[PDB]
């Protein structure tokens, strides 16, 4: 089952796409939906004819309805420095460092992963909608990423494509600015689809790729597989839900390893392109704020 | 007007109290109520007797009703460093430093203050309700704290006092843990009233004051007052919300300044008292949570 | 207890006034109020200062507050012929007979009682609100009546005043224009109280006046006790919730027996006055619809 | 547009079905949906497949789903004796009579027709649910009527068959007891659905066929067309709204022409069928009421 969500007049539908391409629109709330779906595949609703999902992948936008966020996630959680060679997070002598070796290399070393807050809902973006470069940021660049949809108990409810977007000049300024770098009104981009847990098979195998379009032109194109992830899933959630309780519908997103240059700064008008293998692209044209 | 929230039988139900100790139940929303008094000082209510305010700061708890989280903050951010001597935040050699000068000692200095989300609402409690020490955290401090009730402008509605509880071995360990070591659950703790704007006439001479007890004991005591603040609050409110909506009823705590030592952690059944002048002092017993 | 309810800048408040004079606002709805009330005499609430019930009988409003509707009633149900003498409802030769029997007689007699609809609570207006005359009835009489508050297993939650407006021409005209007759806009007035089973120890012993005031002139004035009431209340009941479900805070209306001659019909910015021992006095303003 | 209700798992789902078989289901509310429809006959929805509209009619009842009420009216009306012959209703010597003409045939000469307030939404049922005789009813009729669905203002928004179940036996006893005689549990049915205005092109040319079954046995059959209706529904429509204010979703039942006799009394278990051109045929079962 592959959902999505439209906004009509002001009100939210919620569909699901079938395998066999049969398009069935929702009786329940899409998050509720997914952890129904999760307890016995029982999807609840009617099919339906003249949706056309394709197209709204393509034009966004037709007719009535437009494709935005598939659920409202209550919290956005991110995880740092789960990839190969991400220590390597702005090599410049010097960052911050600790005992000579680097605050970063170090996290990949260590037992306890990097956790930190990113979104609330209305931070959030879906796809064909807006993500943002904050007002005092010259070096911003997005981070494309899997994200699971969870449960309070930490149960993976799905996959998502998400993008991190991070004002990546303040956190090397110094990385206590790491939460003003990271949160701020269209700094999280997520969809265009929540894939159930059973339309992939292994997630430690699937291709990512970043495409920051510039007037027609492909200003960067970058990809890597998730087998080169070094800190698993299941010990990120762990650490997520420990002494924290977290309420249905978390994203958690389990951290990027393609990272465009100095040069390669996101400016008002590019289009940022996500790529997932058996979920989709996620496509979100870039706005710059004023100061 | 100083205002406070009792649960009731499972409701809620708001009170303020005035300079003349007449008390007041109110009509609207305590948010609601709040940006309504910060217009043009009106008050919606009727005046009651058979409250007895004094005895639920002590007691809590009396008959029917139990005193708690004056507001519901839809958000709590936190603001970093703003204190003479706060540089010092664990002096041992290392921690994290860049280009020979430590972090919290370059924020000090730094046009841009330190940020950072503290809490959603369902992770905060209030007086008499229990804070909470993270299983995996060996030392942690409660951080005494001015706070901020601000509108969506960023306008101040009132002052509370606040706990930012910080399980600072872990932040020690890695400024990177700076988020699993604030966000928790009963990771924070304000009231027990907020009063408005007009009930403090110099934010910034105030007499804050917090004390450990472990069974009877003054395990410490330590006090400062707000013209030591360096970092004016106006300043913060602009960090926080550039490019950064915040909803009505959002709180910004202001930094501490008082920083018990390497010995002075906390463990369970011990009760943490903070003093504000002209707000009260905040009570919260403390648990230790289970692996 | 004696409830009253009031409209304070579009919402309603609740008050309950104690025979010592003490008055409690309500923390619960007002049907479900009573309905605790009848269990246990338990009331929820605190005791409030400033508010002057006297002042609000006779003036309505005062200040920000104005008396109404003491509940919503989600039906309103009427009991007819109840009373000795009752069955000379318009003795002119002739009204409808069966057998040579007038059929307002015959019920008087007969085992099953007069039942029917009144008003749905949008229909029914409070003390100080006009009560109608409709635009196409030249002759118009209120009809001052004992109203029980019910639950739906049928067991009196208290009493009150009720003025059962009824358009007396169209029904002489003929009995099957009753229902034209008795249910419009403005065709009911209960008030200002609803008191409490334990209010009065004897329903039947209660003295009931109705003054119709034009102009500062009385213009007819007349009262009966309910001592001379045939039909008792249990058996309306009995009747009214046979094979037929009432939803919990239903009024019943249990029959007039003052009744104004044919000349005493009502007119535009009439004065209705009506009394009963231990409720108090419900006032209200008549207005004369446009064809 | 032919518009149904079904109650799934709890929760109502509103489907409409065009006159090419094509069934949409419903974004909006079906009263809010028929008011738009009543404008612009615009509908707001998608096509669905898999819902059996025929099977719905027979079985009722289909995996998951199960037709009832198609809408919630919020107050249901009745006009009577509004047809040719209806003045002989019980010829007996004698029911109420005024100047030796009968009540009845003094209604369908004068001016002003007969309108009675029927039902509440509550004791309202739908297509396949079972109506009622009362307990103490010993001669219980249906009365096959077209009924109309009105907005505030008295405009038809569209045509249904009702059931105006009557306790015969009561109303021939006295007039007065006609309240008790139509209003009760089960007292009235409606559907299978509500046709918009424009699929039926005239009112008066429609056929009503009545059917009582018992035991497969054809215990009374008869039919009448609208075209014997002497008074005119917009006249109906106009005393019902005279000074007394109708919510969005009322609905008018015409009165009846279709009468059994005295021995064709309603029993337990039995199946009452009412067809009516254009709109189908409402099929409810007979639930005798135990004392
Ligand atoms: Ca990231
Ligand atoms: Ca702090
Ligand atoms: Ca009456
Ligand atoms: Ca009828």
């Amino acid at each position: 089952m592959k959902l999505f969500r439209v906004v009509k007049r002001g009100y939210y539908i919620s569909y699901a796409i079938l395998d066999n391409s049969t398009i069935i629109r929702l009786d329940e709330d899409p998050i509720k939906a997914l952890m129904r779906y999760s307890e016995n595949k029982e999807v609840l609703g009617d099919r339906v004819t003249g949706i056309d999902y394709q197209s709204l992948l393509k034009s966004f936008q037709i007719n009535d309805i437009r494709i935005t966020k598939p659920i409202d996630p209550p919290e956005v959680w991110g995880s740092g420095i789960s990839y190969e060679m991400a220590r390597e997070r702005y090599s410049e002598e010097n960052v911050a460092k600790i005992l000579g070796k680097t605050i970063y290399e170090k996290v990949y070393d260590a037992v306890r992963p990097e956790i930190f807050f990113k979104a609330t809902p209305n931070r959030c973006v879906g796809h064909g909608e807006a993500i943002a470069v904050r007002s005092d940021s010259e070096w911003t660049l997005p981070e494309p990423e899997l994200a699971v949809v969870l449960d309070s108990n930490g149960k993976i409810l799905g996959y998502t494509i998400m993008d991190d977007v991070s004002a990546r000049d303040l956190e090397a300024e110094n990385p206590l600015y790491l939460p003003q770098s990271k949160i701020y009104a269209g700094c999280c981009a997520f969809g265009p689809v929540i894939v159930t847990s059973d339309e992939i098979k292994n997630p430690y195998s699937l291709d990512i790729t970043l495409k920051i379009v510039r007037e027609g032109r492909v200003f960067f194109e970058g990809s890597v597989n998730t087998n080169k992830m070094r800190r698993k899933i299941e010990e990120q959630i762990q650490y997520l839900i420990r002494d924290n309780p977290i309420p249905d519908g978390t994203i958690l997103t389990t951290g990027t390893a393609i990272v465009p240059g100095r040069d390669k700064g996101l400016k008002d008008e590019d289009i940022v392109e996500i790529t997932i293998s058996n979920i989709g692209t996620l496509i979100t044209p870039v706005k710059k704020r004023r100061k």
